[PDB]
């Protein structure tokens, strides 16, 4: 037979991921493929296990979505033993040479993306400001959190820098606002910590969120300190992956703007690299240079995100068919 694909999601807790494993088993089926579905609940010692266990198991290719990828080095080691090709699903997976290929969004360009959506409702390039901005960063374990970051301050620094922007806490860098497993809790509460902190007089006026679980914790924390309201307006707020809360949130003219990243792009992206391995050809791939592991630079393909406003939601998620027209009501 055309042998067996294991497949490891990190949680059900952030929407996307149970969008990606549906996606990547269909088409993998489709494809005449056997495939092994599992999540970690953002466990890591479990994801850990549920790979080895696929390795035991003798699946032909392994598609990881990794909680932290660090700690797989000694079954991706054995994965390699055996001659299982490892594709890193979304996520880089670090300090290993046994993995053979990386399928993703163009993390960096996210970031800019998520920026930019911010300059521009600013009016930055008007020569508008100064304006008060604070930053959040993902799980400082996910390689992508700092491609989003860098991405971001690739076009706020230059303000940052003029004063056009200021960062009133005073709060940058990913080791000052990574947000520890992409929790919107905790995002919510270092809102809540930065609001009493440096707003008691003044106010906020935009928010750099790179996900959208963590807008709405954001979001929840700035209105309860009164804005939100017709005399107090949110601040502008950017997002990642268009769960359908966020969504109704920007419909609702509240979060301002997220990141489309369409999961069946990146399932069709992975498909394809699964059948080059399993035909012995090499798999298509449009960077070799950017993402560097810490062992080597893993042979990579980019999908091009797309930004998501309450302008464009209907054209994008909708017409599109990510999203039935009802979900978002
Ligand atoms: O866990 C999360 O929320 C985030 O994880 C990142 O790695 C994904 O690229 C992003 O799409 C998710 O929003």
């Amino acid at each position: 037979d055309k042998g067996s694909v294991g497949i490891a999601m990190p949680t059900k807790s952030s929407a996307r991921w149970i969008d990606d494993g549906n996606n990547i088993v269909k088409q993998l089926q489709e494809a005449g493929y056997k495939t092994d579905l599992q999540y970690a609940d953002d466990d890591i010692p479990n994801q850990l296990s549920q790979i080895e266990n696929m390795v035991t198991k003798g699946v032909k290719v392994l598609v990881i979505a990794s909680i932290d990828g660090t700690t797989l080095s000694d079954v991706l080691k054995q994965a390699g033993e055996q001659g299982i090709k490892v594709i890193a699903y979304d996520r880089l997976i670090r300090n290993s040479g046994d993995v053979s290929y990386y399928a993703t969004f163009d993390n960096f360009q996210v970031g800019v993306l998520q920026a930019t959506s911010i300059t521009d409702k600013l009016g930055l390039k008007d020569g508008k400001g100064p304006f008060n901005i604070e930053l959040f960063g993902g799980s400082p374990d996910d390689n992508n959190a700092f491609f989003f970051y860098d991405g971001a301050m690739s076009v706020l620094k230059p303000y940052i820098d003029s004063g056009k922007l200021v960062v009133k806490s005073g709060q940058m860098g990913m080791d000052k606002v990574g947000t520890l497993r992409w929790d919107p809790a905790t995002a919510q509460a270092r809102m809540d910590n930065l609001l009493s902190a440096y707003y008691t007089d003044a106010k906020v006026d935009a928010v750099l969120s790179p996900y959208d679980g963590l807008s709405i914790g954001i979001i929840s924390s700035l209105k309860g300190v009164g804005y939100g309201t017709k005399d107090q307006p949110l601040p502008v707020v950017s997002g990642q992956d268009a769960e359908v809360p966020s969504v109704k949130s920007i419909i609702a003219g509240e979060q301002y703007s997220t990141i489309f990243k369409d999961t069946r792009e990146l399932a069709k992206v992975t498909v394809n690299m699964v059948n080059a391995v399993m035909e012995g050809k090499e798999p298509e791939v449009n960077d070799t240079k950017t993402y560097e592991n810490g062992v080597k630079v893993v042979p990579s393909y980019l999908l091009k995100p797309v930004a998501v406003t309450k302008e464009n939601y209907k054209q994008v998620l909708v017409d599109g068919g990510y999203y039935k027209e009802d979900q978002l009501k």
